[PDB]
């Protein structure tokens, strides 16, 4: 017994030409080239590596399939030679050993595949697919904004020590696992040092010690709101926006211009004991008890503009291929599909408001993460969003501005009319960061502007990545590099504060020059006036790389160890591997610098 195919649906042609083929892309999920009538699916997100699935209407698993990609200007981007149906990526339930029958599962039969680089996924992209003498064109590809998510993590102890159970924050792989489920180009997970509050001061001017006089719970308690949410979370969000002061009561003062969320763990001593907070999110905040699984995907989901049971059954239940709201996930690092069903054969149906989705070969179909869904396996510790929710999440990111160090305003926002990221003016009067994603010391507390009395500065909060600038609530970001009716001596920041970047690597700064791994996105940066050691670090040597040079900088590369034999190539701006292969060197010849061995960063 062998081969159990998920998608047995009749392929519909998506091309204009000789070749009849169905086309699918795959980022945070498998998405169609042409969505069916009444189906809600996300479209391609700009600047994110995409799988390309080609299913010829008239099957041919033998004749080589090729893809020629062209940009808006009709310049050939590249040519790919697809993998035969036999080489189609497996499920994450597959095991290595040739004769636990999940290994039989395969997405579909007769599907050809390739990987389209991130820099191709930009509005204007057109494909020409050829299968021998046959050819077809896909020239109406919808590509959305390169969406961004900035997520802060802090563990708050309120009249107690921090819980120390923020699994997500302590696990880099979880940041990566979550990135696979959402339709963004870039995700930054910023670590804040845990906050310990032995005393708690309220905007009413009431100092607490020992316990909050009211009751607390999962969704309640005064501290949970005033401190956990407004002071800490909206404090971190507001400081990054440059707002020096806001009211000590309320959430409306938060501008929420960028998709910036401050996720926390909060527990405090109340008049009914130590109460752990959780189960909520919105307006740039996340109150998490469980930081992995459904609670994370739901709470964060709320920040994307989502409610509960989005669009009833049609929108909330994961479906088989003959239906709408049907898809499978994609793990772009593992190079494997994430099926929308549990690995166990329980023969259970998935129902909502009486409607049901029948199981796939015994496997129970999942659930949106705003309708009580849960991860399928430890392969991805997060809940898969249904195509309907994923489409809403995508629209949400596209409509948000982005912190952008290369922008004249420090911000960029998508122009749906010109199909490009354009500068966005942030208003406090114009407000622009002096420093971008630098370590930060977030100073926080309350002050009485009229006086008489009770102004209180809280202990300094320390972040790995933030933005710096030149009763009421104060929230100011100071660069940690500086070293730090009330006065308080500020403790220096602890050591190991680190942020994570998933997807698109961060851009090179003004007087900086990088080479970046096409695979991992891990950068090797040097400032202007600096060179590498004798040879580049072992990790980057032999790797497929792109150059990212700052406005005031120039990148010098050699294909030899030490910038030797005058075999130096000059790279300015953003240069891709294909444009690193025939570059004129200082020694008057054209050389390949696609696998460099030494580097130097100069001005100009
Ligand atoms: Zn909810």
């Amino acid at each position: 017994n062998s081969a159990i195919y998920f998608n047995t649906s009749q392929p519909i042609n998506d091309l204009q030409g000789s070749l009849a083929a169905e086309v699918k892309f795959a980022q945070s999920q498998i998405l169609p080239a042409h969505p069916k009538e009444g189906d809600s699916q996300p479209h391609l997100t700009s600047l994110r590596k995409s799988l390309l699935l080609v299913r010829p209407v008239k099957a041919d698993d033998k004749t080589p399939v090729q893809v020629e990609a062209r940009d808006d200007n009709n310049k050939i981007l590249g040519t790919l030679t697809l993998y035969p149906p036999s080489s189609l990526p497996d499920t994450i339930y597959h095991l290595d050993g040739v004769p636990l029958e999940n290994n039989r599962i395969t997405y579909a039969q007769h599907i050809w595949s390739a990987e389209l680089p991130a820099h191709w996924i930009v509005p204007g992209l057109n494909l020409v697919i050829k299968q021998g003498n046959l050819s077809g064109r896909l020239n109406d590809i919808k590509i959305g904004a390169p969406g961004e998510l900035l997520l802060h993590t802090i563990d708050i102890g309120m009249l107690t020590t921090p819980r120390d159970r923020f699994d997500f924050a302590a696990d880099a792989a979880a940041h990566r696992e979550y990135f696979q489920t959402i339709p963004v180009s870039r995700m930054i997970v910023n670590n804040y040092a845990p906050l310990h509050l032995k005393e708690v001061m309220l905007p009413t001017g009431e100092l607490l010690t020992d316990m909050d006089p009211g009751n607390g719970g999962w969704h309640s308690g005064t501290m949970r709101q005033r401190i956990g949410k407004e002071l800490v979370s909206h404090g971190i969000d507001n400081a990054n926006y440059g707002l020096n002061s806001t009211a000590g009561l309320g959430e409306n003062s938060h501008p929420y211009v960028v998709a910036q969320l401050a996720a926390h763990n909060s527990r405090g001593n109340y008049a009914n004991g130590i109460q752990v907070h959780g189960g909520s999110g919105g307006g740039g905040i996340v109150t998490l008890d469980s930081t992995l699984g459904n609670e994370f995907s739901h709470d964060v989901g709320h920040n994307y503009g989502l409610g509960h049971y989005v669009d009833g059954f049609k929108g909330s239940v994961h479906r088989s291929a003959e239906n709408n709201n049907s898809t499978w996930g994609w793990d772009g690092d593992k190079k494997r599909f994430i099926p929308n069903f549990y690995p166990s054969q329980t023969n259970e149906k998935s129902c909502l408001n009486n409607q049901c989705q029948e199981p796939f070969d015994g496997h129970k179909f999942g659930f949106d993460a705003m309708a009580g869904g849960s991860p399928f396996s430890a392969a991805n510790r997060f809940t898969m969003y249904t195509p309907n929710s994923s489409a809403i999440i995508q629209r949400f990111f596209e409509n948000k501005a982005v912190f952008d160090s290369r922008s004249s305003t420090g911000f960029s926002k998508w122009n749906a009319d010109t199909q490009e990221m354009e500068p966005y003016e942030h208003t406090i009067e114009a407000r622009k960061p002096e420093q971008f994603g630098v370590p930060v010391t977030t100073l926080v507390g309350y002050y009485d502007p009229e006086g008489t009395l009770s102004s209180y500065i809280y202990p300094a909060m320390y972040g790995a990545y933030g933005f710096t600038y030149s009763m009421n609530k104060f929230h100011i970001n100071v660069p940690t590099e500086s070293q730090p009716l009330d006065t308080k001596s500020l403790t220096p920041a602890p050591e190991g504060l680190t942020y994570t970047v998933n997807g698109q690597a961060l851009p090179a700064k003004e007087n900086e020059g990088c080479i970046v791994s096409v695979n991992s996105g891990k950068r090797y940066c040097l400032p202007v006036g600096q060179r590498s050691g004798y040879s580049l670090p072992d990790w980057i040597v032999g790797q497929e790389v792109y150059v990212d040079s700052g406005a005031k900088a120039k990148v010098l590369l050699s294909d030899w160890d030490n910038l030797s034999y005058n075999r130096i190539g000059e790279f300015v701006g953003n240069v891709n591997p294909a444009d690193m292969k025939k570059v004129k060197a200082w020694n008057g010849q054209y050389l390949d610098f696609s696998k460099p061995r030494s580097m130097r960063v100069v001005y100009k």
